[PDB]
């Protein structure tokens, strides 16, 4: 049950005035594509706080990638879901190497030890953590660690299932997408199919939908392994196959996954929110 | 559980090409606003058929308004949710005056007798029909009878909760909206509040959300009656208050509720789908 919003004073949306004319803001299956200028964060914050929303954030830091945790976590504290309940789940082979990061109120961090070695992340999110996540959070967000938050990443992303546009391909034709192209792989997508190329570095959704996605991708990767084939972009290839066949209910623009060193700062990006570390 | 979509060949959505530049296609709370050119109906038909979606359509035809049923139903057969399961619920004081209309396969009509007399429709949808609707349909759509379908009205509208832009106000400033303006009414909205003016002639959603809306509006109307006040636009005033405080998850453009005699055919409307009868 969703309680009433309180009175709020904000600018009237005008039907004969788009908030962005330069970009596609809705997919052909009626999922919002999230860009700056498409959302009033005050309305969204109200809606999600009234539900006492808890967001889980999963991040893997294996072997040398533990070095990325300090900046990742410290910048998440500045920019990720501030004001909402957050539970970080840090999966690592080196629990002692996790930096001691000071957290804002209503935020917690759990260190989960895993083995060091493709299949780890999807299997770990689904098989091992299924019951924990269902009990502890409403939404799960799954991200790469070799990253930093530079600007707001908030409840505008939350939805039953989301992917993020890969920053190298958002302006590309589908034949150029680096989908798995061998018909022998479960991740196979023909040259005449595909909506978008989604990056494996940022996806999420409700716990139920994330468990469905990660289970399906893990199962598909196991089939590929049994058949002696490894998809071109590993779990990302499978994520793309899944999101082709199960359309996401929001798509995040490349504001949400950017590499300034490789791609600069195009006019079409009003904010660079979550960016690659060199 | 949502099964995989089959392979489909369709045009690639291009992020740097909006499908409409002339109109707002998403609200500031990230609800799609449904216009022609924003959706691929083949994708949506697949998604909803894979769920074996059943749509209930409620319509009241009381006193002289029984005369509108023949055209309403015959044009609904041509244009409303064709290919999907439909259950019409015709509420009337004159069951014998309901025309015998031939229905396509997978479609059924129930005649529900009510008393003849504001409060009827909201109370009838909520209090009397609650259990029936939950058992029989997935979505409910609630419309005026003094109307005809001229073009496609399909699963693109379906969502947990939707309203439709009133055709007289979609280009208007909020101070001009005919909201209830007396603070003594439960439907009261101040001059500095409001997103849109929604028409009482076309709203809907999941059964659960429609029951919530109609219950809340019926309760609010009963409070008003006890306080000796009747909102300016009756149940529409209350519908507007409800949708201000509980944001709809889609908004239908005025393609979905038009009056050609009063308003002509503006360039911004590529289709006139559901229109007033003179
Ligand atoms: O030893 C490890 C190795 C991985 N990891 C974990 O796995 C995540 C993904 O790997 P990586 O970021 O290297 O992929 P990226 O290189 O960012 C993968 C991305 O860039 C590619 C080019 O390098 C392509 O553009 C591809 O499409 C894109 O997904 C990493 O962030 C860590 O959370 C770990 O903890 N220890
Ligand atoms: O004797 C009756 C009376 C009503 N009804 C039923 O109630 C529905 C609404 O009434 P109506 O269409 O007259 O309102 P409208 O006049 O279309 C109401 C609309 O137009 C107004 C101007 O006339 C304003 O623009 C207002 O904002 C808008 O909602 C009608 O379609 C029938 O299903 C019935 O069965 N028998
Ligand atoms: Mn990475
Ligand atoms: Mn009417």
């Amino acid at each position: 049950f969703m309680v009433s919003l309180p009175r709020m004073v904000y600018p009237q949306p005008k039907v004969l005035t788009p908030c962005r004319k330069d970009v596609l803001v809705v997919t052909p299956w009626l999922a919002p594509i999230v860009w700056e200028g498409t959302f009033n964060i005050d309305i969204l914050n109200e809606q999600f706080r009234l539900q006492n929303t808890t967001i889980g954030l999963t991040v893997f830091a294996i072997k040398k990638y533990v070095a990325f945790l300090k900046l990742f976590l410290e910048t998440a504290e500045k920019h990720f879901m501030v004001g909402h309940r957050v539970h970080y789940y840090v999966f690592t082979d080196q629990p002692a190497a996790v930096p001691r990061v000071t957290l804002g109120t209503g935020r917690q961090l759990s260190v989960l030890e895993v083995r060091a070695y493709s299949m780890r992340r999807m299997e770990m999110i689904s098989d091992f953590c299924e019951r924990r996540f269902l009990s502890e959070v409403d939404y799960l967000v799954c991200v790469d660690v070799d990253m930093e938050f530079r600007d707001h990443v908030g409840v505008e992303i939350l939805t039953p299932l989301f992917g993020t546009l890969h920053p190298s391909f958002y302006g590309s034709s589908r034949e150029a997408f680096t989908y798995e192209r061998r018909p022998q792989s479960q991740a196979y997508i023909p040259k005449d199919e595909g909506d978008f190329y989604y990056m494996g570095a940022f996806f999420g959704g409700s716990v139920q939908e994330v468990q469905r996605l990660t289970r399906a991708c893990h199962q598909a990767m196991m089939v590929d392994q049994a058949n002696g084939i490894e998809a071109v972009w590993h779990d990302e290839s499978h994520l793309n196959k899944y999101l082709l066949r199960h359309k996401p209910t929001k798509v995040l623009s490349p504001e949400y996954l950017w590499d300034q060193q490789l791609l600069g700062w195009p006019a079409v990006l009003r904010k660079l929110r979550f960016t690659a570390v060199p």
